[PDB]
Parts: structure tokens; sequence; C-alpha cells
């Protein structure tokens, strides 16, 4: 426990305060107490007089020195999608698009995680792989069940990672074992919004409504939504515009609305603190809507690809000013990994390039913001995580590329005639070859959540 | 070492003898002896004594017994295609495709490795990294230097991986630093064949004459390999309709054919061993010669997404009878994995199935196919390669999904109230969150290669 403790950092570290941008700071201390970042020095000579120099209430006695030439600091990964509940499933779909999928796979295991000793063995599994892989921060679906949405917060809470736990609602075109009644959605939604808030009682877990989608929510329920969260001011998290079959499902259920993101909007979903998760298939004016309503957009590649939804266009959302972010969403996507995430979001968007010009592309650290920054963007958090910044949150995740059984190598002769590799070299060999067990260690709110 | 000793491996197999298939074979015994499979009997209660009913000249202490519930024998993967030489720059590539990533990244990579030390340190690690994930066979280019392509074979027999070996040839629009003369490049072909088959002579190492691609060989380099080709009987490997701007310049550069692939028929490489990369953007008539010619295809996804150069159209290619297996193509591919390609190949499917229909989707069990039998059957090995029947090769490799550090896991409840995971489900889990900590033993023509 790190409480009352001054720690500095000494190392490189990577980061990326703005698109496009990849800011490596080699021989550099950062400060952190209680969680929060309190300086940042270049070229630092004298880690504890760093300390000394910021604080004169320290003593030598009250600084920690944490040493990192192969390694380097890079800010947590920010899962902005995740159906923590689904995760038995990943792998698991065959041929499915998006509705067989739900009916085969999704709704039974959803209804199977009612069992507290199954839904307790998932939990631990996710919050404790996701953290292993580097990820610090992510947005939960769980399922309709309220006490198991329960015990998902508290064990977040209990392991150290950074969420939001959402109850999901369904009153509507579910199986008659897999559904709410309208005024146990809600009221069940209000439950464990109080219980997040003033029983768990804990800054780094946070509630989140959560529609399902437009087909599985009656009108009536998503304007006493609505009203909740605007009443109490939360984050709000659904789909939008994955898959054709169920946009024309939308339009056949809602045709009093324009679009889909329409009926978001009218019945009063569409808020600065509205995660949606893929928006593929959006109209111009869709886009328009999200952008004025100032919504953010969780990207889910490897979903997107696996259940041949389509390509979400992300050059085309940034280009408009819509925040993007990562999003495993579990088990859709089968992995658990953002940085996975990240190798797949650069592939479809050079799919996309094949046909849509070269302004398309994402390069590997427009992927790390999105990972990053841009999920921090998307959970309305960007102030206080996402990058080695003074005021912010130590998020953050050791990376060693030569940890044991790393995939990420380097000849002696290419560091710096032979061709030699730049530091944002060796990052990319990273970013597409490394996996979890370069992510040695990992730390949420300046506490050591995970070792390796 | 194993010659002289009869082995029978006992527990489950896992392979694909027909494409479309997934063959799980449990409780079964499997009679390997000088890295031939004499039998393979389902439900076997007594291994050693399966083994006396097989051979009357046999005793029990001529018998050894290899012993394995989440853990299957695979085959060894078959990478069709992967230019070792290139392996420092994987994860290097910037914005770029192929034509500017040629003369940035590889022609200088290349060139490097014709320093031994250089090169001995690279064939080393990429031998034993690729089996380290499961490749048992794989086709590599090196460079045009005699010299190295001779130490690449060497270190291949000594290591015990199967392997074809190319000297990449070049005489045209090539850098003064990294290019040959016509004659030295048909006659440094003609040594290096010389000196694998009657040098090196070991079964599991094999020349192949290797165009680098259309641009780089003059017609008469061509038509000089291509009587080689002919009169000594051997494999060929080149790059075919890769990226549209390499097209272009190939229409330029030989406007008497009637396309890229008319150039290679025309001056003599097609050929029923020849391997051409890629194979992306052919016209009917392109893949209709292929097929006359008996020619066979390495997709290489990673690459072509990668440096933005295209989807392969694998189903239409196979549609059409054409034989088709997987590639790394490292470095434009940054993984040496086959798995990962596997992975890659099931994605680019649906990004085309996604403008195409479904037919275009690849399953699971079809890029397992594609990563075992398919390349087999490009390199003319299918026979004795790529399945665990009577009298092929002991390529194998052992899965065992709870290995250490696995990213695939699945719950006591699983395993056969809540849903239960078939085996097929369990190889689809190893498919999308497997890696090399999953591969525990190697296999090559029943010798143990490697351990982890
Ligand atoms: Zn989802
Ligand atoms: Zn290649």
């Amino acid at each position: 426990d790190k409480h009352g403790k001054f720690l500095v950092f000494f190392g490189t570290f990577v980061d990326t305060p703005k698109l496009g941008e990849l800011r490596i700071r080699e021989k550099t201390s950062v400060g952190v107490l209680n969680g929060i970042i309190r300086f940042v020095n270049r070229n630092s000579l004298d880690p504890v007089k760093d300390c000394l120099d910021h604080d004169s209430s320290l003593s030598p006695e009250d600084v920690t020195v944490v040493d990192i030439n192969n390694s380097f600091y890079f800010p947590g990964f920010v899962d902005t999608h995740n159906h923590v509940s689904q995760y038995p499933n990943v792998g698991v779909f065959g041929n499915s698009t998006l509705l067989d999928w739900l009916e085969k796979y999704t709704f039974p295991i959803e209804a199977a995680l009612a069992n507290e000793n199954i839904a307790r063995e998932v939990y631990n599994k996710v919050i404790s792989k996701t953290l292993s892989h580097g990820t610090t921060t992510v947005a939960y679906y769980n399922t309709i069940d309220l006490k198991s949405t329960k015990l998902l917060a508290q064990l977040s809470s209990l392991l150290g990672q950074r969420v939001l736990v959402g109850k999901v609602c369904m009153d509507t075109n579910g199986p008659e074992y897999y559904i709410e009644d309208t005024k146990t959605s809600f009221e069940s939604t209000v439950k464990v919004v109080k219980y997040i808030r003033e029983t768990i009682c804990d800054p780094l877990v946070n509630p989140i409504v959560t529609p399902r989608f437009a087909p599985s929510c009656s009108r009536e329920l998503m304007q006493q939504l609505s009203k909740l969260v605007k009443d109490e001011n939360i984050h709000v998290q659904t789909h939008l515009s994955e898959n054709k079959e169920e946009i024309q499902w939308v339009q056949d259920l809602f045709p009093e609305c324009e679009s889909y993101t329409d009926v978001y909007d009218k019945y009063g979903l569409l808020t600065e603190k509205t995660v949606l998760a893929h928006c593929i298939h959006l109209t111009d004016a869709e886009a328009r809507v999200i952008k004025q309503r100032r919504c953010g957009i969780s990207h889910c590649p490897i979903s997107n690809s696996s259940l041949t939804s389509g390509e979400c266009r992300v050059r085309w959302l940034l280009d408009q000013g819509i925040k993007v972010g990562l999003g495993t969403d579990v088990s859709a996507g089968h992995s658990c990994s953002i940085l996975t995430t990240g190798r797949q979001a650069f592939a479809v968007s050079r799919h996309l390039a094949m046909r849509e010009t070269d302004h398309a592309k994402l390069s590997v650290s427009e992927c790390l913001f999105l990972a990053t920054m841009g999920g921090a963007q998307v959970l309305r958090m960007d102030e206080t995580l996402g990058t080695f910044d003074v005021g912010k949150q130590f998020d953050a995740q050791m990376i060693d590329t030569n940890a044991p059984g790393s995939n990420v190598d380097m000849f002696h002769w290419q560091l710096k005639n032979p061709p030699l590799l730049t530091n944002e070299d060796i990052i990319a060999k990273w970013f597409f070859n490394g996996d979890d067990r370069n992510t040695t260690k990992v730390w949420v709110a300046g506490q050591q959540v995970y070792q390796i």
C-alpha cells in the first residue's frame, strides 16, 4: 500500500498526448503521490532531489525510488466496451453474425451467470486477465441480474481495477428465460447505481446505465432511464449501428424515428457521457447528431470482423470531431487485450484504405492513442487519465521487451553498417508482436495491482 | 535421438484431412518409426500391444510410450513464404506500401546480411522462433548472397526444421549495392542447388529457385532459371500480383505479355512446384493459367493488410481448384506464427464477405487446413505431410491449453445447467487466443526439435 508515500519512477516514459504524436521521454523522473502525478522531469539526474525540490515538506526518508534499456512505462489501456459475463464464450461463435450469435451463445451464457458461484469465477478471471494485459480502466456490461452486477462491482473494488459497471436492461424481444419487466429493469438500475455510489463508495468504481440496444428496450424504459441519467449525472453505454439486420430491425421497431441514432436521441439517451459501441453503418446525419450530443464511440474491430458486421470508419468519425476509443467487446471479440484490439484497428483501417484512399489508415501512434487517451476521452476522464502529465492518475504499465518468453526481440547491432532501430521502431515492435508477457507490472491510481 | 526406436504417442490427435473437416481422435495411439507414422488406432486400450500387433519383430523393450484432458497433438504448421533475412524489421514499416517498403527497409536489411556474423544470428533466431510457434516446414527466401544462403541451409539441417531454402535472384531494377549480374545470378543458383542437394544432403533440406519477382529478373535470367528448374526438377517460388503499383510496373516492363502471370508463364517459371506468393489482383485469365500449370498459392494476410496491398480472394481461388497455403511473409508480415497468420486469414475473408456474401468466409477448420495440409499441397508434399495418417512424416506439435501463462482457459463447469464446450469449441479457443506458449513440444520427422 502506497498511500502516504511519495513515489518517484525513473526511466523511459512513452505516451500519446495528441492524436498522431508519440511522446518518448528518456531518463525522466515522474513523481507520484496518492495516485496523482505531481511532476515530470526530463533528463533527471537525481530523482530523490527532484521530489525534495518539488515539496519542502519531504525528507529523503519519505521518497521511494522505482527504477525502470529495453523497458518503458506506458499508460494503462482503456477498454471502453467489454461484456465480462460473456467471457466463457471467447473464441466460440462459429459462422454466426450478430443476431444469431445473440440467440445461440450470448443470452444462454448471460443467463447462466445468475449463479453466483459461476459469476464470481468469471469476474475474478476477467478482472485479473484484463489487468495482466495492461487494461487499467474498463467499461463492463454484465447481465440483467442485480445481485451479480453488485458482485462484479465489489470484486472490481477489491482487485483495484478502474471500472464502470453496468446492469444490462432488457424488457423487450428477449427469451422468456432472460428478460425483465419494465419496472424491474428500471428499479434494478436505480438500486445498482445507489449501491455502487453509496455502498461500494470507491472512486475507482462507477455506475453506468446500460440499455442493451434499442430492440431490447421499450420507449417507456428508455425515457425512465433517460430521466435518471440526467438527474443523477450518470454515464450511459449502449450498442449502435453494428449489423445490417439489426439496423433493419430497429427501423421496423421504431418507424416513428429517422434512424437508429434518432431512437436513442428522441428517448433521451444521447449525452456527453454516452458510450456508443460499434457505430459502423451510420449515415452522415446520425454522425452529426452524435457530434452534437458529444457522445463517444467505442471501436470494436475484432468483433466487427469476426461477426462480419462491417468496418468502422474510424478516420471519418475522428475527422468530424467525435471522440473514439477501443473496446474488446468480449466475447464477440475473442481477446481481452486492448493491444490486440489496437493491432486489429490498424488492420481494419487498411481494409478501408484499400478502397477509400490512404487517408483512412491509422498509424501505430494513432492506434496507441485510441487505446489510451481516446478511451479516456470517450469516458470523459481524459483530464485525469491517459497520459503521464501532472495532475493525472498514475494508471500505468511497465513494458519489458526482453521479458521471459517475449516475442519482441532486437539484435544488439540494431540498437543505437547495418540499419538501426529508432525508439519509435522499438515501440512498433511491441505494438505488433507484444502481448501480456511484456506487461510486467500494472499500477492503477498509483497502487500496484498486478505483478507478472 | 529416436532413430531405431519404435514410438507410440497416445492421446488426442487433431487434424484436417479435407478442407472444412476437423478430425478429432481421442484416446488414440499413433505409432511412429524413423519419422514415419505406421498406424493410427482409435480407442486404443494398450499402446504397447498395438505396436507388437503391428510388427511381429518388436518386443516391449523396443517400444517407447509417449503419453499426451486439455492437451492434443496437432500437425506442424507449414509456412509457405518467409523472408528469414528480413526478420530484424518485423513491425518496422510505418505508412509504407510495397515498393517504398522494398526501397526503405528490405534492400538495406538484406544487403546487411552479407555479414556472416549478422546472418548467423538472424538464422538461429528465426529457425528457433518459428519452431517455437509450431512451424515444422518453411519455404525461406534469403538474400542474393550465395554464402549466407549456404549457411541458412546448414543451420536448418543442424536445427532439425524442414525447409526449402532459396537464394534470391535479382539482376534488374535494384540498387547498385544490392543487385547481381545475370551470369552470377544464374550460376550462384546452380551452386546453391548443388550444395544443398549434394553437400548438405539432408532429406529435410531442399533447394528452391527464387526469382524475386518479375521487375527484378531479366527475360534472359528467367529463361535460364526455367531450364534449370525443368532439368533438375526443382521447386520455384516468387511473388505475384501483390500491389497495384507493382502490377502497373510489370505491365510497363513486360508489355509483350498479357498479364503479370503471363510473364512467368512465357519465360517458363510456372510449374507444378511453383509457389506464388500473394496472388491478390489476379484476373480470371491469370487464375486460369495458374490452375492449368498446377502452381500453388501462398496466402499472406498479415503482409497484405499491413502494406495496404489488398485482400486475397482465397475462396475464389479454392473454388477453382487451386491449392492455397499460408505464409507469414516475414517481415512485411510482422509475425513468425502461422497460427497468427491463420487468425488473420479468418479476418480477411470476412472483410471480403462484408461485400461478396458469406460464401467468401473461411471457417476455423478451413484456416487450420490452410495452415497444415494446404501448405503441404502448395509444396507438393501433401502425400507425406500435413495430417496424422499412415505413411506420413511425424511433423507435429503438442498443444496444452493449460500451459503456463496460457491465454486459453476454460472453466471446469464448461467441460463435458450452464452451456458446455464441444471439442471443436476448445480448438477454436486455441485458434483465437493461443500462441507459442501453448506449443510445448515440436517434432519434425519424428525427432523432437523443440521443448518449451
Ligand atoms: Zn458489445
Ligand atoms: Zn514476400
